[PDB]
């Protein structure tokens, strides 16, 4: 979802 893998990352 909200990611820190850099990938799915919309970053929360």
């Amino acid at each position: 979802g909200c990611c820190s893998d850099k990938r799915c990352a919309w970053r929360c």
